[PDB]
């Protein structure tokens, strides 16, 4: 009998508390354009911290750093200068779209409270607040006074996820970002076509169409993953297979560079380093010249 829309509407109406709009005047400089930039800057920091753990050779709050660590997205390493190392889930997280990344962090946030509850704000209270936020209007100011004490205690973790914006000047108002409004919506991709090349010759990529799967298979040891995702390792055999298809090392390097991950390019450009690892790029050319 009941569909997805029926169960959602039932869970949303289940709790009588809803978003009260602030009767107080709104600062003109807090527009939909500002809130989009704010939410973007919050997530760019989270993503930069994840990109920081990628092997080569001022950060988000403890509320974010710990959830990524406990969520096995980034493992603790006692050898690195940064003291952290990226996992398989970490690279998957990087290729995920904006909405999916928020739900990775949200579901882990819900999981952390129940684990702290079992050892002794619970899941029911947290979910109900997320359900309310999804029904809010983007750009509109809402009364913080109207929120319950438990819901008020959730705001610092929710601002850390770039879902809510509370001005330093007026704590009486809370602004939901585009991430809050569109949270449970859809009832122009961000990382489709991207390729991630590691220092250990490993590949992580989200193919645009099966044409890219066929293209990557010419020079990489592929293995199909969920949706358009593919994973593999660059070997002498795979690189020399490309030679038999008329693909040169120069064409391989130029393809991996042009199709590189947005955030990984950003971190490389901000430092004094090229996107693709130089050690790998030299080995791509060597294998193509290693013939008889």
């Amino acid at each position: 009998i009941p569909t997805t829309e029926n169960l959602y509407f039932q869970g949303a109406a289940a709790h009588n508390s809803f978003g009260v709009p602030s009767s107080l005047p709104v600062d003109p400089r807090i527009d939909i354009a500002f809130l989009d930039n704010y939410a973007r800057k919050k997530w760019e920091d989270i993503l930069h911290y994840v990109v920081s753990s990628v092997p080569v050779h001022g950060g988000p709050k403890a509320s974010v750093k710990d959830l990524l660590l406990a969520g096995r997205l980034v493992e603790r390493r006692p050898d690195t200068k940064t003291g952290i190392g990226i996992t398989q889930a970490g690279f998957t997280f990087l290729l995920q779209e904006a909405n999916a990344q928020v739900w990775t962090l949200l579901l882990l946030w819900l999981e952390a409270a129940d684990q702290a509850k079992a050892a002794a704000p619970d899941s029911i209270e947290m979910l109900s607040f997320l359900f309310m936020l999804a029904s809010l209007e983007l750009g509109r100011a809402y009364d913080t006074d109207a929120l319950s004490e438990t819901r008020r205690n959730m705001l610092p973790a929710l601002v850390d996820f770039g879902l809510i914006y509370i001005p330093r000047e007026d704590t009486r108002q809370y602004f939901p970002t585009r991430l809050a409004t569109t949270l449970t919506s859809s009832a122009p991709s961000a990382h489709k076509g991207s390729i991630i090349i590691e220092t250990n010759y490993r590949l992580y990529a989200y193919t645009s169409s099966p044409l890219q799967i066929a293209v990557l298979a010419l020079f990489t040891h592929l293995n199909m993953r969920f949706a358009g995702m593919v994973t593999g390792r660059l070997t002498r055999e795979s690189i020399r297979r490309a030679i038999s298809f008329g693909i040169t090392a120069d064409q391989i390097i130029s393809y991996l560079a042009s199709h590189a991950h947005e955030q990984m390019v950003r971190a490389a450009a901000a430092a004094g380093r090229p996107v693709l690892p130089p050690t790998v790029v030299d080995q791509i050319r060597l294998w193509q010249l290693e013939n008889e």
